[PDB]
RNA sequence: UAUUUAUUUA
């Protein structure tokens, strides 16, 4: 992209001043906004930062993505143009073979579009995959196509079909 | 089985 970034997985405890201070350390900011619930005013876990110089947005991604704050590992990337088309593109998947890795899950789902995020849930105790997870596509239409082409199907070597639905 | 609960901001 260019100068506008979206920062995800922000700690519930982080303040906008800390937000601006952390990203302000990279370079001049034209504006930034820790997103908050319109009624409660509490942080929603993410925010945006728009740099003056695109080279700084690049440096922000290169240096701050993966930074661990409190219980979070923040993610820094380019904000896609705000559009209703990117909303509601998150899927809930179950029945996956527990042998499946996240790399394989994305390879499976990527046939239908650009993946923004993927996550396979694991058991705290045994540590074994639970065969469930989430996949968020770039476009709602891509998620709809994945539901149609993957719900009730059996992946590559699977013996059991999987369920795909909007989160 | 709902995520590092929560990726598009008067």
């Amino acid at each position: 992209s260019k100068t506008n970034l979206i920062v995800n997985y922000l700690p519930q405890n982080m303040t906008q001043e800390e937000f601006r201070s952390l990203f302000g350390s990279i370079g001049e900011i034209e504006s930034c906004k820790l997103v908050r619930d319109k009624i409660t005013g509490q942080s929603l876990g993410y925010g945006f930062v728009n740099y003056i110089d695109p080279k700084d947005a690049e440096k922000a991604i290169n240096t701050l993505n993966g930074l661990r704050l409190q219980t979070k590992t923040i993610k820094v990337s380019y904000a896609r143009p705000s559009s209703a088309s990117i909303r509601d593109a998150n899927l809930y998947v179950s029945g996956l073979p527990k042998t499946m890795t996240q790399k394989e899950l994305e390879q499976l789902f990527s046939q239908y579009g650009r993946i923004i995020t993927s996550r396979i849930l694991v058991d705290q105790v045994t540590g074994v995959s639970r065969g469930v997870g989430f996949i968020r596509f770039d476009k709602r239409i891509e998620a709809e196509e994945a539901i149609k082409g993957l719900n009730g199907q059996k992946p590559s070597g699977a013996t059991e079909p999987i369920t795909v639905k909007f989160a």
